[PDB]
Formats: C-alpha cells, sequence, structure tokens
C-alpha cells in the first residue's frame, strides 16, 4: 500500500513549480497534509478491508484524495473554523444545548425560501439543529417523498435552486443551528443518469448497480432477504424492460448502488464532498445498513458495510472535519449500535427507546424500557444517540426477541398485540395509527400516524396532552441529542388526503406528513387550547434541557421505581426522572426513596417536593427532580 507522503507529492504535480511553491507554504495545505498524515492510515485500511489487492483500488484513492485536496482548498473560511472548532471538540454532539427538530421544506414551508422565513420560529423553540428532508431532484409523482434521488446537484425546482439552498444554511448558521441533510447513498432513482447510462451498458458506469439477466441469482438472493416494502414487490428486486433484473431494496424505481465497485466509493464520496462544501453539518446515513450484499445472507449489517462508512469518516476527517454522521439504522439493536463510533456515525438514532416509548404508552408497563434504559442506552466516548418520538417513518416495533424472552415475553405475541393497539382495533385504545406494510411471510406490520394521532388528541382524549409531553420528555432528558418532529410541538393531526391520492396510495407513511398547520401554530400562545398546552410544555422542557448542565452528556443510570408503571432514571447522579406511564395515578413509596435528599425542586411542575414520604405522581405526570 502507498503512503500519506507519496499521495500528497503526486496531488502537488497538478501544479507548476511556481504555483507549487505557494500551495505547500500555505494554511490550507499545512492543515490537509496534516490531517492527510492523521487519518489517511485509518482510510486506507478500510478500503484495503474491503476491495483488498483490486487493480482499481490505488488509481481510485489518487483520484479521490485529488478531489479532497481541491474541495478543502475550495472550502469556505467560516466551515474551516467549525472544522477546527469541531477537531477538538469531539463532544459537542453530547451537550444539553443541543435540540434538533426535523420538517419536509414543501409541506413546512412550501419552498427554500419560504424555509428561510421561518428560521425566527425555529430560534423561538430553541432549535440547534435541522434536519431538512430530501431536496434534489427525483422523480414526478412518485420518489418515495424524495428518497429516489434522479440528481445530486440539482435542487427540486419546486423548493428553489442550490443557491437557495446555500443561502438557507448560511442563515441556519447565523441563527446558530446547524444544517443537517440526507446523504441518500445506498441506491439512486431509476431516472438518475448513472442509473440510465448502467444499464445502457456505458462501460464508464459498468458495474454500479446489481443488474441479472435473469430469475437465477435473485431467486437464491430471495432465500434470505428480508422485504421492506411488501406492498411494493416481493424480494429484493425488480425487472427491467428488457427482462433483465436490478437489486432494489425499496421501490422499484429505487436501485441499489454497487459498492463492491470502488469507483462506486469514489462517486459517492464525491457527492460528499459536494454536500459538506455547501455548508452541511451532519449527514443522514440514509439506509446504512444495506449497503453491502452477499449470497447466503440476508444482506444488512455485513462488516463491509461498517468499513465502508469509517472510510467515509475518515474522508471527512481530511477535507472536512465538521461534518458528522447520524446513522439510520432500524434494525436489531444489537446491530444498530454498531454503527454508532468515533471513527463510523458519531451519532445514529435511537429506534429501541421511540418504538419502547409507544409499546409503554400501550402496556402502561415500563419493563422492556427500563430494561433498555439500563442494558443499552450507554455509549462509546465521543458518541451519542439521536432521541426520538416519531420521523417522517412508520414505527417498526425493533425491540429484541432475545430480551423480550428474559422478561417471559413473546415478541411475535407482543408486536400482534402493539400493531392491534396502535391502530384502534383492541378494547380502550386512545391510538387512532394506519397500518403499514402488513407482512404475509412475518405476520409482521408497521404503524403510521403522527404522535397526536397515536395519543388519543384526534379525538381530545383528556390524556392526549399530557402523553406527549411525557414522551417527548423522556427523549429530551436521557442523554443525547433529542429530535423533534416539526407540527409535533402544536398537536398537528393526520394528513386528510393521503389515502385517495393514487401517488400516496399506497404508503400510509404519508398519513403522518400533514401540511404546516396555519390554525394549529396561530393558536400555540394561548394555553387554553391543545396547540398552546403541548407547545407550552415543549418549550419548557427544551429550555430546562438547554440551561441545566444536569442534563448534559449521554450517560445514564436508571433507578429501580419498584413500581411497574413509572420509569426512573438519574442523570449525572443529580437530576432524578420520573415518568408514570398509567392513566392512574402511582405511588414511588418513602422505602424506594430513601437514599435521596429529603426535599428537591422539580423542574417540570415547579414546585418542592417531598422524598422522605410516599410520592404519588398524577396520572402521565413527569418530574424532573434536582436531587444534587
Ligand atoms: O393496556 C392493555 C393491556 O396491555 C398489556 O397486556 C398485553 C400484553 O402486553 C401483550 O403481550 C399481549 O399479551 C398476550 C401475550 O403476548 C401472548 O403471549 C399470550 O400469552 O396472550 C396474551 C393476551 O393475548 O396482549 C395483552 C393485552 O391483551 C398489559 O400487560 C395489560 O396489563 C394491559 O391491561
Ligand atoms: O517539484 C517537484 C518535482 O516534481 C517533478 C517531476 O518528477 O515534476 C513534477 O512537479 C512539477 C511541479 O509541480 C510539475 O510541473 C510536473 O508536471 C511534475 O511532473 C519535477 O519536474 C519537479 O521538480
Ligand atoms: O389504511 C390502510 C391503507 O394502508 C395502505 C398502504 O400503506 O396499506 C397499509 O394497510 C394495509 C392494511 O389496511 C396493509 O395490508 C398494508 O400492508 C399497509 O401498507 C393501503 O394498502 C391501505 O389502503
Ligand atoms: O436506597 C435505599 C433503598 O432503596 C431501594 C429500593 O429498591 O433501592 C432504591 O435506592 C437506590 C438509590 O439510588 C437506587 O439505586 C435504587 O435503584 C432504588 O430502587 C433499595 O435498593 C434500598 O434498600
Amino acid at each position: 500500500s502507498p503512503n500519506s507522503q507519496y499521495l500528497k507529492t503526486r496531488i502537488l504535480d497538478i501544479y507548476t513549480p511556481e504555483q507549487r511553491a505557494g500551495i505547500e507554504k500555505s494554511e490550507d495545505w499545512r492543515q490537509f497534509s496534516r490531517r492527510m498524515d492523521t487519518h489517511f492510515p485509518k482510510l486506507m485500511n478500510e478500503l484495503d478491508s474491503v476491495y483488498g489487492n483490486n487493480e482499481a483500488l490505488l488509481p481510485m484513492l489518487e483520484m479521490l484524495l485529488a478531489q479532497a485536496w481541491q474541495s478543502y482548498s475550495q472550502r469556505n473560511s467560516s466551515l474551516k473554523d467549525i472544522d477546527i472548532a469541531r477537531e477538538n471538540n469531539p463532544d459537542w454532539i453530547l451537550s444539553n444545548k443541543q435540540v434538533g427538530g426535523v420538517c419536509y421544506v414543501d409541506l413546512f414551508a412550501g419552498d427554500l425560501k419560504g424555509l428561510k422565513d421561518k428560521i425566527p420560529y425555529f430560534q423561538e423553540l430553541g432549535l440547534t439543529y435541522l434536519h431538512l428532508m430530501p431536496l434534489f431532484k427525483c422523480p414526478e409523482g412518485k420518489s418515495d417523498g424524495g428518497y429516489a434521488v434522479s440528481s445530486y446537484r440539482d435542487v427540486n425546482p419546486a423548493l428553489g435552486t442550490i443557491g437557495d439552498l446555500r443561502e438557507v444554511i448560511a442563515a441556519l448558521h447565523e441563527a446558530g443551528i446547524s444544517a443537517v441533510v440526507d446523504f441518500i447513498f445506498n441506491h439512486t432513482s431509476n431516472e438518475h443518469e448513472w442509473a440510465q447510462r448502467c444499464a445502457a451498458g456505458d462501460p464508464l458506469f459498468d458495474n454500479f448497480y446489481y443488474i441479472f439477466p435473469d430469475r437465477r441469482m435473485p431467486d437464491q438472493y430471495d432465500r434470505t432477504l428480508k422485504e421492506v416494502f411488501p406492498d411494493q414487490h416481493p424480494g429484493g428486486f425488480s425487472q427491467l424492460e428488457d427482462g433483465r433484473w436490478v437489486w432494489t431494496t425499496f421501490n422499484s424505481f429505487q436501485w441499489d448502488l454497487n459498492y463492491s465497485n470502488p469507483w462506486v466509493f469514489r462517486a459517492m464520496a464525491g457527492e460528499m464532498l459536494f454536500l459538506a462544501n455547501l455548508g452541511v453539518d451532519i449527514l443522514r446515513m440514509d439506509a446504512v445498513i444495506y449497503i453491502w450484499k452477499q449470497m447466503g445472507t440476508s444482506c444488512i449489517n455485513l462488516p463491509q458495510a461498517h468499513a465502508l462508512i469509517r472510510a467515509f469518516n475518515a474522508v471527512m476527517r481530511i477535507a472536512a472535519p465538521a461534518v458528522f454522521f447520524k446513522s439510520e439504522a432500524i434494525t436489531h439493536p444489537d446491530q444498530v449500535v454498531q454503527y454508532i463510533g468515533q471513527d463510523e456515525c458519531q451519532i445514529g438514532y435511537n429506534p429501541l427507546q421511540m418504538a419502547l416509548l409507544w409499546n409503554t404508552l400501550a402496556t402502561r408497563e415500563v419493563n422492556l424500557l427500563h430494561q433498555a434504559l439500563t442494558y443499552r442506552h450507554n455509549l462509546p466516548e465521543h458518541t451519542a444517540w439521536v432521541n426520538y418520538v416519531r420521523s417522517h417513518d412508520d414505527i417498526g416495533w425493533t425491540f429484541a426477541d432475545e430480551d423480550a424472552a428474559y422478561l417471559g415475553i413473546s415478541g411475535y405475541d407482543h408486536r400482534q398485540f402493539l400493531n392491534r393497539f396502535f391502530v384502534n382495533r383492541f378494547d380502550g385504545s386512545f391510538a387512532r395509527g394506519v397500518p403499514f406494510s402488513y407482512d404475509p411471510s412475518t405476520g409482521d406490520a408497521r404503524v403510521s400516524g403522527t404522535a397526536a394521532a397515536l395519543v388519543g388528541l384526534a379525538q381530545d382524549d383528556p390524556h392526549a396532552v399530557d402523553r406527549i409531553k411525557l414522551l417527548y420528555s423522556i427523549a429530551l432528558s436521557t442523554g443525547g441529542l433529542p429530535l423533534i418532529y416539526l407540527g409535533d410541538e402544536v398537536g398537528t393531526l393526520n394528513d386528510d388526503d393521503w389515502s385517495q391520492d393514487s401517488n400516496k396510495s399506497d404508503d400510509s407513511r404519508w398519513a403522518h406528513r400533514p401540511r404546516y398547520n396555519e390554525a394549529l401554530y396561530a393558536q400555540r400562545n394561548d394555553p387554553s387550547t391543545a396547540a398552546g398546552q403541548i407547545y407550552q410544555d415543549l418549550r419548557h422542557m427544551i429550555a430546562v434541557r438547554q440551561s441545566n448542565p444536569r442534563f448534559d452528556g449521554g450517560r445514564l443510570v436508571t433507578f429501580n421505581t419498584n413500581n411497574k408503571h413509572i420509569i426512573g432514571y438519574i442523570r449525572n447522579n443529580a437530576l432524578l426522572a420520573f415518568g408514570n406511564f398509567s392513566e392512574y395515578p402511582q405511588t414511588v413509596t418513602a422505602h424506594t426513596l430513601q437514599a435521596m435528599p429529603f426535599k428537591a425542586h422539580d423542574l417540570i411542575g415547579g414546585k418542592t417536593v417531598s422524598l422522605n414520604q410516599d410520592l404519588t405522581l398524577q396520572p402521565y405526570q413527569v418530574m424532573w427532580l434536582e436531587i444534587a
């Protein structure tokens, strides 16, 4: 294998002898050269572990690092300052100061100029982090809500221009908000140029996808693949018009990119550098678990997938140190956590906590959630969870069967229950969700619907507002970067048109993707409305989280409440949180509370609470007790 110095001297060969002296003296080159020395050995080792003795490895690497230099050279000074700051503060992601939000630009604000106009509201709410849903050109009609990308460089004209996006990102930065966008790197749309050229037999785009002459290999792969959108097509493959078959994990119009080809890595690394220099702070690594395939396996969570992401990481350490990764791994908890690491994805979605929040509302029993906060919450140094309550996607019940079994719970039977409960097919349920991707091979299903819909707000259940408050309280206080699904903070209900819209009718996820509700947002300062109560509740919890150092960092220790309806945990040995998941009053006894100070201030309700006696929580009450 080559070395950092060799590669750098060749990178510099593009310059005249005179220019070259100016380059090597420059501050940009000095930073690049030391980051090369520090981080290139990781890049080389990760790529070697995947591609081995591949003839194209060295040429690809040289091409990539030449592009990395050009990119860093071009990178504007303000981003270069953020590079230095995050280079010396790996734990910026772990600060209690951070609170995130996510929205569709079109649905929430019409277009990018409109989004820029909403930035004062984001500041009002207290966001420091904003994820904008996929922005770029995609097929008209059905594009999986923009996740079928037809060009990585062209903004969807309905949203505006690439210049508009650069301005939004600058404006977010001026408002103290990090910009977060999707890195859609497992697949492109079938109308993407790479996809067209590859299928047409253009040598330049040879092996950019997985294309087969017939069903022989697809059938063999499909023996072990687990379907993602079972309504859409069987297995993992779709047929071309000419009779061939292409790997399509998701929709038929989404074709998996072939990372066994090192030129595909270079292509997407190139795209990563492009987004970096737009000033993107965090890249959402979409569908991370699918980027390596192997016959005889489920083709998810494979070792090469992890190595490839660690390779991407090193590219950012070299040419855009500010750019962090957020893992989207919705899979078994044992596998979810393997993506999270300083040298891989520094943060990742926490689907286990999310799914168990909803589980606990249904059962009123904190057993699985306590188990999860006890054994699966704490992370390696310099990493964090992203804690959420809802997202643009369905809810999957991705708790571990092994975990549940230890508690005498059958995972299969339990999911059968949860899936009936949350779509209002269980006696007494407050939930008004909609099924998604029922699967006749597994009996599996997921749940669509907004947070407000799932807690009972549609029928104005008197407990609805408190349920929302409780759920968000836990994401805001367990440790990690909390992510608000924008619209939830005023109690936004399910979309009313999705089911009869022919572009949407086969995808119930659109139920929980409503437009900005003008009426609700106008009520947000009136505490007599559900919108105002939710908003003031959440805003208060956000303010406390961000101001109070007891919430800092990602670590927690659970507290045994000895009440199966009440969750308990302690942050920084100074903040005792209780959450009552029962619709009835529930008590933590004086005996349980013996080690606590006699009195403690509750940050939620503002009162001084006695802990030297029974503590009785009202229905769905949350307490944040300052015990040190
Ligand atoms: O809030 C209503 C109800 O929810 C909880 O009970 C549910 C269980 O959590 C759930 O697992 C499921 O129980 C079934 C088992 O999974 C299955 O193995 C077999 O033993 O039959 C059970 C019933 O079908 O469904 C129940 C609810 O029916 C919670 O524990 C209850 O206290 C609560 O009243
Ligand atoms: O300056 C380094 C050294 O590189 C040699 C080639 O062996 O020339 C290379 O570097 C030059 C300056 O960057 C380039 O103009 C040239 O294309 C490249 O081959 C020597 O010419 C030079 O002394
Ligand atoms: O309201 C049901 C609505 O959901 C859509 C597609 O998302 O189908 C979902 O619900 C069905 C059960 O009603 C499931 O069989 C299906 O797998 C699930 O995606 C529509 O098919 C349906 O009209
Ligand atoms: O601490 C005294 C008394 O409290 C009991 C309740 O089971 O334990 C509780 O006290 C500890 C104080 O931090 C907690 O760590 C524990 O989780 C909590 O349940 C008994 O363990 C003990 O006798």
